[PDB]
RNA sequence: UAUGUGAUGGAACCUCUCCGGAUAAUUCUAUCUCUUCUG
């Protein structure tokens, strides 16, 4: 995909999100966080 | 809009005095961006 107005994430995967403490465990785990398309439709590193 | 036997006003140089001057290498590396949902 490319950029739209629409700016509607269409995207899974990648990073890590860092969480707002944690009941048990304090530790940087992997989410499955929606993102937007890349702007590449040196544009090679961009999401929302 | 004068008044008459009498007008050198062509009868007078806006003249004189004062450095557009002083100071400045056309040079060059650390991020940028805020909301994530109990995890």
């Amino acid at each position: 995909d490319d950029k739209n107005q629409e700016i509607i994430h269409n995207g899974v995967y990648l990073r890590k999100i860092t969480v707002a403490n944690a009941k048990s465990k304090n530790k940087l785990r992997e989410r499955l966080v929606p993102e937007f398309a890349w702007y590449d439709k040196s544009e090679a590193a961009y999401a929302m």
